[PDB]
């Protein structure tokens, strides 16, 4: 009987050492097991296997332990689908365009591309350790990792198609978004006592209007009978705003955001765009890249910076 000696790990942190039968498969003696993102359940130890670290399923308690101190989920096939996530990302290109880590289109992955540039330009802290290192490791150029765990977050698979702002909600779940706090005022004579407060992902995300100021002045309610129903912005605590709105023809002005998502296409069939303001703006499309000093499109996401604004309308 010959053996090798190998390593197993459920986050790449706390390794376990292992012997090894070289006369069996890895998913005889350890379960579903995972080279650098590769399924080696079927294969039998090799020889170059020597002191390599694997990735198997939590199957002790220790390794469940282990497995939600560093991805906060209790899901068991979150590491499968992280691993088989891997197994595709891997194969991707990464490359630096205006200072930021994109996406070569391949499999759909506009809008994961555009979350990914969008990331990279709001002030943002993650909860789960896998996300940060991953997130840090992405803004370094090697993003293989983050887009995995950003597709298992979401319950998202390699080639589906994604929209960028319920990613931006998965994300945001995992996100600290603790002191972030949103106060708004419902005018109407109906409403008499609208002061309604939020917290949590709610307090930096919106669905209706793309315009921030539009948001701070006033904006009418999607009322069905049209009672001229008034939504404003009373005050805002938060280190950014993402405005969202169906996709429409909007101009976006320079030095007037931090960056947007433009959707050109129909519902079952479109893509994904990221524009950003510099010192001009930029229109990042996968690994292309285009400049103009305005721009005109199907935008659908806008993000602010933001740190603490008060409103000036008195009820
Ligand atoms: C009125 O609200 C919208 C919103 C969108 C954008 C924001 N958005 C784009 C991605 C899209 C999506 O998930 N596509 C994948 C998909 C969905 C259903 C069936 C499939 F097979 C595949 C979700 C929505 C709009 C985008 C384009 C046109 C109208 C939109 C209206
Ligand atoms: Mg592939």
């Amino acid at each position: 009987v010959r053996t090798i000696k190998v390593f197993t790990t459920v986050d790449n942190i706390n390794l376990h050492t292992q012997v090894v039968d070289m006369s069996m498969t890895y998913g005889q003696q350890f379960g579903p097991t995972y080279l650098d993102g590769a399924d080696v359940t079927k294969i039998k130890p090799h020889n170059s296997h020597e002191g390599k670290t694997f990735y198997v399923l939590p199957n002790d308690d220790t390794l469940r332990v282990e497995a939600f101190e560093y991805y906060h989920t209790t899901d068991p096939s979150f590491l499968g689908r992280y691993m088989s996530a891997l197994n595709h990302t891997k194969k991707w290109k990464y490359p630096q365009v205006n200072g930021l880590t994109s996406i070569k289109w391949a499999d759909n992955n506009s809008y994961l591309a555009t979350a990914l540039l969008t990331l990279q330009q709001i002030e943002l802290k993650f909860n789960p350790p896998a996300l940060q290192d991953a997130y840090y490791r992405a803004r370094a150029g090697e993003a293989a990792n983050f887009c995995a765990l950003i597709l298992a977050y979401c319950n998202k698979t390699v080639g589906e198609l994604g929209d960028v702002r319920e990613t931006m909600s998965y994300l945001f779940q995992h996100a600290n978004l603790d002191s972030c706090k949103r106060v708004l005022n419902v005018v109407c004579k109906t409403c008499g006592q609208q002061q309604t407060t939020l917290k949590g992902v709610e307090a930096v995300m919106y669905m209706g209007t793309l315009s921030y100021e539009q948001f701070k002045k006033g904006v009418q309610i999607p009322c069905t009978c049209g009672k001229q129903a008034t939504k404003y912005l009373v005050q805002q605590e938060s280190p950014f705003v993402m405005m969202s709105a169906p996709p429409a023809q909007y101009e976006l002005k320079h030095g007037t955001f931090t960056c947007a998502s433009e959707y050109t296409g129909n519902y079952q069939c479109g893509h994904y765009k990221h524009i950003t303001s510099k010192e001009t703006l930029y229109c990042i499309d996968g690994a292309l890249l285009t400049k103009s000093s305005e721009y005109k499109g199907p935008i659908t996401d806008v993000f602010y910076k933001e740190n603490s604004y008060t409103t000036t309308i008195k009820p």
